[PDB]
């Protein structure tokens, strides 16, 4: 029934200008006039849906393009023809264009070979599209000839187009207005003929951010799924206006810039290009992962003599052959990517990874068969929506978090602009909207950080991709859903707010000049200082816990990740000095331990402060060993043993001893 | 076409039939292989002047389907039937000749350089067979006359037909009828319009 509404809906604010897809595939064959030519034709004369009515209206589409199309070579014979005639019915792409000198509007048909054709400014007036690029078009063409006349005799009398003649903003916002936002939804879902009550909500946000890069401009985005999820069919079948590098052997002269010909690359003529079979990509010129780096990076790249600007949008359409899973354990999701561009700057560039495992693989039930949006109508849609930006609409109800730097900001803020863009062309849009735009976004923006972490180490360990409200300055963290090496463990705390919480350091040790960094601490200076207390401790006793490794000749940094959303942490001193003691002696800390307490600078432990809550924690954390001061054995009685019963206790005297405890 | 339908099996006439079904068909991809002087290729080079026979098995991608040179249209705008004779000769200069094929043959358009061309042409694979039938069964493909550079999977599932040319006699003056037959080019022209 909703469904049904939904075609009144079209029909009302859509007349003549949407159609369902069946017949689509029916004349679909193999003959001429291209897919959006064919569904332009039933819109207009298929009105309505009664059994009679379209099989009429298939019928006298089918005969009207076998009649009157006309084959390039016999182009010829028709102008004879029509000089016998006086009058003849042709169906051909006209391009129209204005000369000046003669001050008349000359028409060009394709097939027909007519370079000078004369066409009324009634006619062009009528269908602004003549003069953008051309349209298929059914035309009365009329033969009249002077003695020494210039002009040429062959004018246009009667033209009807083939295709859309334009499209006008106002109509096409209060129909969108006139829907609600799954509603709209759905009927881009259905125009590109999947059925949205076949595919799960999220599998729909999916499809959204596929089209997301029509419609943003300079747009970065990588998706990787199995075989037959139908990644390539929107960028081939789709858009007239998006192209598919297929074979993966492409040139920086035929992509960027061919000096020889002076003529810029595809990223000019197109708003969408697509790698598909991204393993196939392999350059003969050794330019062309930088020349692409730096296109990403500005949308303007130098070649020969010349700087040029392009806005086509960037997409790698790549195959998965493993398990999820198996790629997130023993790799990086990133992995079918060509081992000469596998970079940290150029995964840099991408403003999202779009997952194609969570995408099922196509079966009729996911095509619709209902009323669709023209082909034509939602492509040169994207081309008109380019034009604006809603990209500052997210400052009004949400401020980004601090963990991700300006480029994340950007990749943010163009997938939320693309959104916003698809799904809310006329311009009102309530705060939960923006929040949905802005968490899948940052989802696809940290999975993509997540991957450079995975690949560059230190530089992108920032990945607590956040948002703060700007009402009630909640914050607000959205994840992915996809022994311990020395210098990495988990300590648990009270956060600044009270409450505990587990977090993970991580300590990495490279040669250098005995400096130490830190990250992740959520610029707290208690924090930081106690570090620094914990460092100097350990400078001042590397004797009695290195034996004599120096800490002067390496250089330190560590980080901090928080596992259950409580705060910073305040405490990390003896975590801390426990990670410095693991890194430096490459002794991996005992499986399943967790650091606790506090420590001075001068060697003093202190109790952990509610250590029901924190042995709790390490319980539900999955532990079953636990390091203590002799200060919270008094505090043992408090605990039920059942309790002390799933952990082996490991007590210390002073930090070194915390070393020794922890390390074994 | 100068075959005698009563020297003929029903079958085999169906098969020559299959034979000409790519001059009436747009995009029509069918391959056939069969033994030598079976009259494979008399069809694609005597019957018909819509139709064009390419031999030596080297042949750029250019010239089949858009030159950048030249910026004109290949033998795919300029035949209605494209034809590849002694199919193991079948070798291309750059490696993306076999995904521009495979490109053409799957959407009946190619988009070369920065441009998208349109071609109605129908390609034929025509080859000789070597081995027996049952042992090509069990031992191997049908296909494997075919240079290993297009066995593909997707480079076959293009294909509609794979005519058995074994099933057809080898030619012989019986075979040749002598009795009044359908101007050549008049079924050309048939098939053309049609």
């Amino acid at each position: 029934a909703n469904d049904k509404e939904l075609d009144q809906l079209l029909n009302e604010h859509f007349a003549g200008r949407v159609v369902r897809k069946d017949l689509t595939k029916l004349i679909k064959e193999g003959a001429n006039v291209p897919v959006y030519v064919l569904e332009y034709l039933l819109g207009m004369y298929c009105a309505s849906d009664d059994p009679e009515i379209i099989e009429q209206g298939l019928r006298n589409v089918k005969t009207v393009l076998a009649e009157n199309y006309v084959r390039p070579d016999e182009a010829e014979k028709v102008k004879s023809l029509v000089r016998e005639r006086g009058s003849y019915k042709v169906i051909d792409r006209v391009t129209v264009k204005l000369n000046e000198r003669k001050d008349k509007y000359e028409a060009s048909f394709s097939n027909l070979g007519i370079k000078d054709a004369e066409i009324s400014a009634g006619i062009v007036k009528e269908y602004e599209k003549l003069l953008v690029g051309g349209i298929w078009v059914i035309a009365t063409l009329s033969y009249y000839f002077e003695e020494g006349q210039t002009s040429s005799p062959f004018g246009v009398s009667l033209l009807k187009p083939i295709q859309m003649p334009n499209m006008n903003m106002d109509e096409l916002f209060s129909g969108r207005a006139a829907l609600s936002t799954d509603q709209w939804r759905e009927s881009l879902i259905r125009s590109i003929g999947m059925e949205p009550a076949s595919l799960k909500e999220d599998v729909q946000w999916h499809l959204l951010a596929r089209m997301v890069p029509f419609v943003e401009n300079n747009y970065n985005v990588c998706e990787l799924g199995p075989r037959g999820t139908g990644k390539s069919h929107i960028y081939k079948e789709c858009s007239p206006n998006s192209i598919l590098v297929s074979g993966g052997q492409t040139t920086v002269a035929n992509l960027f810039y061919n000096m020889s010909s002076r003529r810029i690359g595809l990223v000019g003529l197109w708003d969408v290009v697509a790698f598909d079979q991204v393993a196939g990509i392999s350059f003969k010129d050794k330019d062309g992962v930088q020349i692409m780096k730096d296109y990403m990076a500005s949308g303007s790249f130098a070649r020969g003599r010349e700087q040029m600007e392009a806005s086509a949008s960037m997409v790698f359409v790549g195959n998965i052959n493993q398990s999820v899973e198996s790629l997130v354990k023993t790799s990086h999701l990133l992995a079918p990517f060509p081992e000469a561009m596998i970079d940290s700057a150029f995964f840099d560039r991408f403003h999202a990874y779009i997952p194609g495992w969570e995408i099922p693989k196509m079966r009729p039930e996911f095509f619709t068969n209902r009323y669709g949006l023209i082909v034509d109508y939602l492509a040169e849609f994207f081309r008109e929506m380019r034009k604006r930006s809603f990209a500052d609409s997210i400052e009004k109800y949400f401020k980004l978090g601090n963990n991700l730097n300006q480029r994340d900001v950007i990749a943010v803020r163009k997938t939320v602009s693309g959104l916003m863009k698809l799904l809310y062309p006329h311009g009102q849009f309530n705060k939960e909207d923006v929040r949905q735009c802005l968490e899948y976004a940052l989802q696809v923006r940290r999975r993509v950080k997540e991957q450079l972490k995975k690949i560059g180490g230190m530089e992108f360990y920032d990945v607590h991709f956040s948002y703060i409200d700007n009402d009630t300055l909640e914050e607000h963290f959205v994840s992915v859903k996809e022994p311990a090496k020395p210098g990495f463990l988990y300590t648990i705390g009270l956060s600044n707010k009270g409450m505990p919480g587990l977090y993970r350091l991580e300590l990495q040790v490279t040669k250098g000049s005995g400096k130490l960094a830190t990250s992740g601490l959520w610029n707290s200076s208690s924090a930081k200082e106690q570090v620094k207390i914990a460092f100097d401790y350990f400078k001042a006793n590397a004797s009695r816990i290195s034996g004599g490794s120096k800490v002067m000749e390496h250089d330190f940094h560590l980080h901090v990740v928080e596992l259950q959303n409580t705060g910073p942490l305040s405490h990390l001193a003896l975590p801390s000095l426990v990670a410095f003691a693991s890194g430096l002696l490459g002794r991996s800390v005992q499986s399943q331990m967790v650091v606790l307490g506090d420590m001075s600078l001068g060697g003093s432990v202190t109790p952990v402060e509610s250590i029901a809550e924190c042995l709790q924690v390490a319980f539900d954390a999955g532990a079953k060993k636990v390091a203590l001061p002799m200060s919270s054995a008094a505090d043992i009685p408090t605990i039920p043993v059942e309790l002390f019963t799933k952990f082996q206790t490991s007590f210390y005297a002073d930090p070194v001893d915390a070393v020794f405890k922890g390390l074994g």
